[PDB]
Parts: structure tokens; C-alpha cells; sequence
């Protein structure tokens, strides 16, 4: 699923993103847009053999099984398969576990690079939350 961007949003604020461990609705929301451009099914593979999975690119290096990360742990406890579906539930619950593991959302490298400091609020602007 292509989600619209105040649709996401709205999804995302039902599952408790906004403001979680200090970090608005606008950052999740521009962290979706660089990592995805709001696709539930992206995928990309990294040069160290792991893939990350889904709207917010979730890294099986530590956070999903794949089955061909060698190496890696799963600390979600969840299949990445999971982390594609057009229910985006279970890369939510994901999320809120990495953006609490000491990094807060630097543990997105676009983050980081493309919302970090940025005017985040226009994500969510015009959207009925």
C-alpha cells in the first residue's frame, strides 16, 4: 500500500507515534517519505547482506528475521514480512522499540540527513488529526 500523506499521518497518530520519546507526528511522517515515499512493500537491500523492510525501512541486522542476515538478531521478535503489509501495526510497534534504543531517530540515517532540523510540522500540515 501507497499511503497519502495525511492518511499516514492519521495512522500513525492512532498508534501512538506522535510525540513518542519526544518526537512530533511531522518527523515520523518525513522519516516515512525519504525512507519508503509511504510504500508499505519498499525494500532495499544493503551491501552488508541485511534488507530493510516496509514504510519506515526497519533493518534486519537487528530488528527482523529474514532468514538471510547471518549474524543479525531479531528484536522486534517479527518475520520483516510483517514489517510490509498495508497494516502498518507491526512496523509502528518496531519503531517505537529502535528510536528507544539510545539514538532516538538518528538510527535513520535519512532522517538524520533529509528531517533532522528541518520544518517537520509541514508533514502534517492541513491534515485532519
Amino acid at each position: 500500500k501507497v499511503f497519502g500523506r495525511c492518511e499516514l499521518a492519521a495512522a500513525m497518530k492512532r498508534h501512538g507515534l506522535d510525540n513518542y520519546r519526544g518526537y512530533s507526528l511531522g518527523n515520523w511522517v518525513c522519516a516515512a517519505k525519504f525512507e519508503s515515499n509511504f510504500n508499505t512493500q519498499a525494500t532495499n537491500r544493503n551491501t552488508d547482506g541485511s534488507t530493510d523492510y516496509g514504510i519506515l525501512q526497519i533493518n534486519s541486522r537487528w530488528w527482523c528475521n529474514d532468514g538471510r542476515t547471518p549474524g543479525s538478531r531479531n528484536l522486534c521478535n517479527i518475520p520483516c514480512s510483517a514489517l510490509l503489509s498495508s497494516d502498518i501495526t507491526a512496523s509502528v510497534n518496531c519503531a517505537k522499540k529502535i528510536v528507544s534504543d539510545g539514538n532516538g531517530m538518528n538510527a535513520w540515517v535519512a532522517w538524520r540527513n533529509r528531517c533532522k532540523g528541518t520544518d517537520v510540522q509541514a508533514w502534517i500540515r492541513g491534515c485532519r488529526l
